[PDB]
């Protein structure tokens, strides 16, 4: 099944990495001037993008690790495609805890892709076993980190974190990512 | 390359359709009731997806044809996705004209995952033909069909039009279908 995950990876790169990592930076600038609360710290640049294996993508961060707290929305970009105007790109600012005290603010969200090769796995028509499914997971991740060598829109603007789970902390596994720069 | 449109396929029912038409109808009563001009024919039920083969997916309709224009915006559907807090549903409803006077009023868009069938085809690093992209095309269309023949999601709220380009008009197409109604 080598093209499911193939062409997953070309899709959330060509209908939502190009789109949004070009505004992405000035987008996050608007924020931390206009938004963030004076007295904290400025958001991180870069898109952190959570990539399990297991392809558990809760839509609640907050269920994958409490230290993991929703704070703000960015400014919401919007463009026509295909048909609608105005389609909404939206992302969320997250705080890190360590110690229940704030050690980071990043933007910060799962590849949705997973969310579907999850589901997938569950729907008997789609005929795709949970066995295909963690080699499907690794080759989205894979196809997605070559795509981004070559991307002119990947300026140092994105950073994937793939993840097994086996304590593990998903806060210490970002914190860990965010303090390599 | 059978598994590309397949994975398109299933990734457009689980994380668009099977979200979005469950509260369609809803949407499109609120905006009769509440929004649409008193004067004006009530929007048709049913999204409209446009599927052309070409994979020639213009981010503006009217650019298809002049006779298609945007009218108004439907309320916003919005929810939890993957860690995006309020991520936007929303969609778009057009006037199509036959002899420069309205026709027919519908929700009517493009089937996004073949702009990226078209984009994978003009990428070096996707290793996916022009030819490929034509039989993607009829399988990603194919795939979604038999989806939907069995979507408990689809209640008679969801038709698609698939058409290739050979004088052909796309708002003739539409009202075609939405004369069987
Ligand atoms: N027409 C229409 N289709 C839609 C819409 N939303 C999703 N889909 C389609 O549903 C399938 C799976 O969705 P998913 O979330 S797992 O994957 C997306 C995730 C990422 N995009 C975004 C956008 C905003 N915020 C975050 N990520 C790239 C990827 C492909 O996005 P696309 O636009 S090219 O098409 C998808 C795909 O076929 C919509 O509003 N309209």
């Amino acid at each position: 099944n080598f093209n499911v995950a193939h062409g997953l990876a070309w899709s959330y790169y060509i209908g939502y990495l190009r789109l949004i990592l070009p505004e992405l930076q000035a987008r996050i600038r608007t924020y931390n001037q206009h938004y963030n609360n004076l007295l904290r710290g400025a958001v991180s640049q870069r898109l952190y993008i959570l990539l399990p294996l297991d392809c558990g993508v809760p839509d609640n961060l907050s269920m994958a690790d409490p230290n993991i707290r929703f704070l703000d929305k960015l400014p919401q970009q919007t463009g026509d495609r295909a048909g609608i105007k105005d389609r909404v790109y939206s992302n969320s600012i997250y705080e890190l805890l360590e110690n229940g005290q704030r050690a980071g603010t990043c933007v910060l969200e799962y590849a949705t892709p997973l969310q579907t090769l999850f589901a997938m796995s569950q729907y008997s028509q789609a005929g795709f076993s949970r066995e295909d499914r963690l080699e499907q997971a690794k080759l989205f991740c894979r196809t997605l980190e070559d795509i981004l060598a070559d991307a002119p829109e990947s300026q140092n603007n994105c950073r994937l974190i793939a993840y097994q789970e086996p304590s593990f902390s998903l806060s210490q596994e970002v914190l860990r990512h965010l303090r390599q720069e």
